[PDB]
């Protein structure tokens, strides 16, 4: 995988690296596609001023456990250049297909594919959020990733959905609470109490931020299935429709706290006994309250079931 030109190169580990194009823009870097030997790798350069979030995603893919099918492969990390110019990259596989975000713009999925990006996605972030004792390197905490979006969930070639960019991610070493605000995600995904300002800095209370998120994730799928054969509209984000592109923190909080408004659900979804129940699913993992979210594992399993309906 990959072609062959005989221009300058560069080298990682001592293996010929060349840069193609910039893939796509990370909250806290840019992805190049790139060519490491004979594959293709993503490298992500992060800007000096942004450090922090390179240790940061660097030290998360460095916990115990951290492969994982539905987890985006890390492959290295380097702290290169000089002291004065520094380049601060972190390499992980690639992947053609892109985000789900970039894939749902361009494309449908029928029932049974987004069964499979919906499961494998789910099946990710459950293993993110789980607290794993035992493995030979250690034990894994749960950890939170705080920047749950489209954009941050990747399709390999058969539509296997994994978990990308840690820049954000906190682990947490036990369920003790410690006290904060937390609005350091993408504003349109942002729970409630997020928006609100006003959080629990403990497990629990992270774990259902993401679980908001991810409900939002599905909406996005469910807004591009073909299930049922109905229509299917161009590709919009959630709460687009009700408050555009770029919203203000104050529009958020006037749809999403105030109205307790959500992506529509629409009816004709409820007459495919699939649909119905991923809807049933979505809006479970959106409630205003969050204690009545379901978690990861759980969602996991709803998938599996609704992929086995009969
Ligand atoms: C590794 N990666 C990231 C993004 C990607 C988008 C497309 C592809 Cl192919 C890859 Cl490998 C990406 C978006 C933001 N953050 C990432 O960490």
């Amino acid at each position: 995988s990959g072609v062959d030109l005989g221009t300058e190169n560069l080298y990682f580990q001592s293996m010929p690296l060349q840069l193609l194009e910039v893939k796509a823009r990370g909250r806290f870097g840019c992805v190049w596609k790139a060519q490491l030997l004979n594959e293709y790798v993503a490298v992500k350069i992060f800007p000096i001023q942004d450090k922090q979030s390179w240790q940061n995603e660097y030290e998360v893919y460095s916990l115990p456990g951290m492969k994982h099918e539905n987890i985006l492969q890390f492959i290295g990390a380097e702290k290169r250049g000089t002291s004065v110019d520094v380049d601060l990259w972190l390499i992980t596989a690639f992947h053609e297909k892109g985000s789900l975000s970039d894939f749902l713009k361009a494309n449908v999925v029928s029932w049974n594919e987004l069964c499979h990006i919906a499961e494998t996605m789910a099946r990710g972030l459950a293993y993110l959020h789980e607290d794993i004792p035992g493995l030979k390197d250690g034990h894994k905490p749960a950890i939170s990733h705080r920047d749950i979006k489209s954009k941050n969930v990747l399709l390999k070639n058969n539509l296997t959905a994994c978990i990308a960019d840690f820049g954000l991610a906190l682990k947490f070493e036990a369920g003790k609470s410690a006290g904060t605000h937390g609005q350091v995600g993408t504003r349109r995904y942002m729970a409630p109490e997020v928006l609100e300002g006003a959080i629990n800095f403990q497990r629990d209370a992270f774990l259902r931020i993401d679980m908001y998120a991810m409900g939002l994730v599905l909406w996005e799928l469910a807004s591009r299935c073909t299930a049922a054969d109905g229509p299917v509209d161009e590709y919009m984000l959630p709460f687009e429709e009700e408050i555009g592109q770029h919203p203000s923190l104050e529009d958020m909080q006037e749809v999403v706290v105030h109205k307790k408004k959500r992506p529509v659900l629409r009816d004709y979804w409820q007459k495919h006994a699939g649909m119905a129940m991923l809807c049933e699913t979505i809006e479970e993992c959106w409630d205003h309250d969050a204690e009545a979210r379901l978690s990861a594992g759980c969602v996991g399993e709803r998938i599996t079931q609704m992929q086995r309906l009969t």
